[PDB]
């Protein structure tokens, strides 16, 4: 890429940040329950728990028996010596995606664990505080929660003798509807296909008052750096067992990790309009550009974070690019497209290292230390300002001090070579096609002639 | 359609779901009190309610004198000979569309029950309590509602005694203005024109908790089914009247239902990357396709919530295609299109019948009942992989069991035919166009001579 | 522009309303506090600040540090015969836009107003209460507040020798990381540059429970008519001081004012669908147009609210507009293009003025003054009805009147000239991709003809 000559169309190097992707997960198992265990309410609590229990009965039951009939389809011992692994039963599945596979594979690694879980489900209905940590063995222990079993022992708790019962009751019944609906909410994708569907960890963050925090922290991530701080919106979790007897559910996380792909640089730009045919103009150019190695490709940061000095994505977002911008990002400023503007928000001047690239036409341009006006050349239009001509500059209203130099190539003596110009582009530019189809078949008309 | 040239030009055919949608237009009809009733509190409230009427008397009477307007647009009469009335003033709409007319005839078919409702306004400023039913007739009911009786029934009722007045006064205050902010948050648009504008039960939800089941077990749907339960989204409703003494709002809902088009299927497909040209590509086709009795529309699923079994719309969102797309879902590969990709989230082999579709250039592809590689050959570029080669395969890294029969022929030994692709970013196409420019006087230079 | 022509296409002039664009802020400046001042609590509150303390710590002091050092890029003083201007120090900004040199104008313009505010630290850390005003000056006050102290005057208090000190200490830990996350959420992206990013009142208000007009009285602006009360989505504010010491953040946020542009009149337009070749045809045009001194532009309303009688926006959004759409919307209704449509959801008749567009051939039309059909005329597809055919009229299913006249000349007894229909695709493109190149050697044919 030639700085210099994007720079004599209107664009304007920015900063250059680095590229991570998550890879390499590790597996963490959690388990929640749903039943909120009152022990101090069973003098005025009634029926009303078993109403919840048939309402949340309805989806507890047909994802435990999905989950038990995508694990029953697979299984292990491969025909020889030499060939052992997971076989997936192929004429059981109908039709199914690779990752539906690895799904199914993640599912029959992690079924021994899961069953070792499901050895402590006395342990899991017992407890009574909102989040706790039992000994799943020597080394391993378990992360049991719930952000509701809090609220029934600190606020309804001491309600147990001053109101009455049946004001205990429809208030835990209003608590009780509201949760559901949060449950009823977060596992409205799940009900489809519960195996190859991952769970947003802002999405268990809303079931406990959106505190992500919490979950991060008893998870056991605890992020130091400035980059991690605004990672952990991308925690990827999937359903492992679904026991309808304590009516929890075990799950399994994925830890992050951001490794870095080598030698791939995100380069941003900034577009300032220019005054040329008596309109203000932009190139047309993607605002960010990938570069590895002398390859320049396309990336979007829709899903990804971007930092003060790199870019965090939680997947690789490669895109391919039109080898005319390729030549236009190297050589060809005639190959470079340019757009037409009128409204008041364009940026016609912007700093970089200490030089000013500035439309002078459109921006008044003066120098403080000598107090004459500066001209627009004739042989370009973004003109430039550093310490050659002037230290301390006026520009717009605002005075400014420049510095540095231009290092290789000077923009001003080189010739301009601004290419064709576009329109714009919604459902209009499909009736230039029409109008580009009704000219192509007055073409066809004079092909007979 | 035919799937094996299909599966030839890389798509392979995935679920096939039904397209119940729409249903009867029974309707309901609530009540929604605005003003909490504190009863309790008649001891330390002093006169913090008058700003919040203050604040609530500037947003009920536009809506009041909107719908008295209205009114005022229509009468019924007996005109004509045969028409025994429900005509529409004449001019006095202004501008109107076919749905605002529709809300005209609507409220002058509800202006009589909306009388009933009204008839009982002392009735309804005594409700102490969250929900309630009150007898509209003598088989027929209605639901006043206020989801924040509870707080000053459950709460600040509690601390009468044990807090300070003032502070009392302060919260009251800090809760009115938070409520007060979420009607100002969920009539946002209702403001403008109070009669064509449906309110999203959602968001009705939103004033209290979002407990949307709540007032669907009050409004009397009981969705019992997998189908009917994440269904609920699509209740909305429209007001009815806008009392100011009381300061309540009369409500109008519409009760849904999910009956079946005939004949309509929802077709998926899935999209594998092929390696020709020494690149990787994807065929050009829609996701979903509806086929009705040889009768290929399109739809989109950006509102439409989708079910294990079928797809659930508010409404029917039929788009066609081009005939080109017809004829490459039918007969003409030649006129599937192409895109390239360098990504490395491309699946590569799917499964479909106990059948393996797989681009085996890219994936190890072997068989382990017989260790041997399976080979691509130069005819095909997507393999087709049964039991007649090996009933254990290994494809990637996994085992798999495959079954069943081919299905007609196979696309493995079928000719393939390709086509040209294209992108966005139509400045090739301005290049097309400038080529157009010199093109159409190219053709008139030496015609003749 | 005209309305004969264009009803006659299909098009329907709509309301006409007003443009007004955010125009001339003023500033005023809040201080907000996030160390939450317990006062009643210390006889339990054991060291649960300290892990609270050391969790915003680590966003409190890198975001000051910045602020810092965007404080040392500007410097004052005069430029030889000039007198003032504060002077950027280019060489410490790298690359910096517009916005962020007006930005680090705005901070040396605030520097003194911000020590001024920092003079009353200890004022700030000792309240108590939720919201409330110290005397900044004899006549400037400040805005100290919080949402949350509050829920420690009125529910953590009155527990405090009922409930055990450990389940307070427990509380306090789970409300203290759920509000740490809601610190979290809302500076995300302040934490890149906290001198340069704008921030939202309404994240703002969301670390208040959502209680916008709370911030807004407090701030002291209040509306007062109907265009105003949509208003309150827009207000924008930037980060002045980051103090570390009472952990607390002085703001000044812009106050502002919606001035109306002159002449601007935006129009918005109904389209409906007209039976034209044995099919439904949508015509392409936008929906609203600019018009100023004739000038006709567009504008887009993605962040723009609509009142009533005018459009409010934070910004002018005006856009260029094609000639060939000036062509359609002044003479040319073949230069309208139009799209084939199949779908039911299409209004084929609507009311402007008591004038009746009514496509007929699809719509019952009746007059039951003399009870007989209207038919369809073969000069015009788009039926005409006023009050000169009947005064009271039956289309479809409802009965309505008519009055006014025909405006002019009449829509019907003309012949329009009609534009081609379009597509969704980039298929036509890869069609004259070899198209014109297989034309091409037809041009050079005629050459050799
Ligand atoms: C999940 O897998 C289990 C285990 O069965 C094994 O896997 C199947 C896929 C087949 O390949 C089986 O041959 C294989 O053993 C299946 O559970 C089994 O279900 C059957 C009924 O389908 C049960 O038989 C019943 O058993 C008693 C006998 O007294 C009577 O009630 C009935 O007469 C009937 O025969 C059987 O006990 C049960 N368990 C075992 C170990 O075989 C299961 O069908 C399968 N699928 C699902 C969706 O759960
Ligand atoms: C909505 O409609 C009501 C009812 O009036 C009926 O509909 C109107 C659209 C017109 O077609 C009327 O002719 C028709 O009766 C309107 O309320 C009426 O308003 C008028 C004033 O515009 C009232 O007259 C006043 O009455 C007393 C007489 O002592 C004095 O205060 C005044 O001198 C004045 O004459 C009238 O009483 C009232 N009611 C009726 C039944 O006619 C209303 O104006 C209309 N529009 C709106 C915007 O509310
Ligand atoms: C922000 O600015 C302050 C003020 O410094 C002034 O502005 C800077 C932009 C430069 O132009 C300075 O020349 C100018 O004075 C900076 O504080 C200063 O930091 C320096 C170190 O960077 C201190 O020097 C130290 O001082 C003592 C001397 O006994 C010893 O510890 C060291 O040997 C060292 O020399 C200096 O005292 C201090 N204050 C002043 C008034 O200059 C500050 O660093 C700067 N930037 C940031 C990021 O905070
Ligand atoms: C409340 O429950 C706790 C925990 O089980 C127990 O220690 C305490 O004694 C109970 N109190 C009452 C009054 O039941
Ligand atoms: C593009 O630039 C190359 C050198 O980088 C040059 O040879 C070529 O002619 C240019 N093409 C244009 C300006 O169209
Ligand atoms: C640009 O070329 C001019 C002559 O046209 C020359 O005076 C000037 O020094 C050049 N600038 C450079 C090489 O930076
Ligand atoms: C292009 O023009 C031809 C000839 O006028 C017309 O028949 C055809 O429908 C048009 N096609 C498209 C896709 O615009
Ligand atoms: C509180 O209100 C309820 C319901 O109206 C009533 O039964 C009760 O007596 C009231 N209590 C007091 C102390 O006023
Ligand atoms: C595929 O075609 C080949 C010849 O090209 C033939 O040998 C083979 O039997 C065919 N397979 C089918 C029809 O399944
Ligand atoms: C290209 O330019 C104009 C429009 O700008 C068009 O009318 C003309 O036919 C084209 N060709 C030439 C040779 O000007
Ligand atoms: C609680 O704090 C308030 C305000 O500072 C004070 O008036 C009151 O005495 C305190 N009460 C106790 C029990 O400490
Ligand atoms: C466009 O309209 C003008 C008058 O406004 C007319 O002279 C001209 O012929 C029209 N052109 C068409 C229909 O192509
Ligand atoms: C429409 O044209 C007819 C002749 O075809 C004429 O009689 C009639 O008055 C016209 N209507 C107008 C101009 O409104
Ligand atoms: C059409 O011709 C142009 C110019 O030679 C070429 O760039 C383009 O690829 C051709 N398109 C096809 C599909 O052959
Ligand atoms: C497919 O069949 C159509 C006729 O139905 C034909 O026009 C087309 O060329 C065929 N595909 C080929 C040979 O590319």
């Amino acid at each position: 890429v030639d700085f210099e000559r994007l720079a004599s169309i209107g664009g304007i190097k920015g900063h250059s940040k680095l590229y991570k992707i998550k890879g390499h997960p590790t597996t963490k198992d959690i388990v929640i329950k749903l039943v909120p265990n009152l022990n101090n309410l069973t003098v005025c609590s009634e029926m009303s728990i078993d109403g919840y229990l048939n309402l949340i009965n309805a989806v507890i039951i047909p994802i435990s028996q999905s989950l038990e009939l995508m694990r029953n389809n697979v299984k292990d011992g491969t025909p020889n010596e030499n060939i052992f692994g997971a076989i997936v039963a192929g004429a059981a599945l109908g039709i199914a995606t690779a990752a539906q596979v690895t799904s199914v594979v993640a599912l029959h690694k992690s079924n021994q664990n899961a069953a070792k879980i499901n050895s402590l489900r006395d342990s899991i209905t017992k407890t009574n505080q909102a989040v706790e940590q039992l000994s799943l063995g020597v080394q391993e222990t378990v992360s049991v929660l719930m952000g509701l079993q809090d609220q029934i022992n600190t606020n309804l708790v001491p309600k147990i003798n001053i109101l009455s019962c049946k004001q205990l009751s429809n208030t835990l019944n209003i608590m009780l509807l509201q949760y559901y609906s949060q449950i009823l909410t977060v596992f409205g994708p799940n009900l489809r296909d519960p195996a190859t569907v991952p769970v947003s960890i802002q999405a268990l963050s809303q079931l406990f008052e959106g505190n992500l925090e919490l979950l991060t922290s008893s998870l056991g991530i605890s992020s130091t750096d400035f980059n991690d701080l605004l990672t952990g919106k991308l925690i990827t979790g999937s359903i492992i067992w679904a026991d309808t007897q304590g009516h929890y559910l075990i799950l399994r996380v994925n830890i992050p990790d951001l490794i870095e792909v080598p030698g791939a640089v995100i380069q941003e730009f900034i577009k300032i309009g220019y005054n040329f045919g008596g309109s203000l103009w932009m190139p047309t150019i993607p605002n960010k550009i990938i570069i590895r190695g002398y390859h320049l490709s396309l990336i979007d940061s829709t899903n990804c974070i971007i930092t003060d000095n790199s870019y965090v994505c939680d997947r690789d977002y490669s895109l391919p690019m039109n080898p005319i911008l390729r030549e236009c990002f190297e050589g060809n400023t005639s190959s470079c497209g340019r757009e037409m503007v009128l409204n008041s928000y364009i940026p016609l001047y912007a700093l970089s290292e200490g030089v000013i690239y500035a439309n002078c036409l459109a921006t008044s341009c003066k120098c403080a230390t000598t107090n004459k006006p500066i001209v627009q050349s004739t042989s370009t239009v973004i003109t430039m300002i550093d310490n050659s001509k002037c230290p301390v500059v006026e520009v717009g209203k605002q005075m400014i001090s420049v510095g540095s130099y231009l290092g290789q190539v000077s923009p001003n003596n080189l010739t301009i070579e601004i290419g064709p110009p576009v329109y714009t582009e919604p459902v209009d530019i499909t009736n230039q096609l029409g109008n580009i189809n009704e000219t192509l078949s007055k073409t066809l008309d004079l092909i007979k002639q």
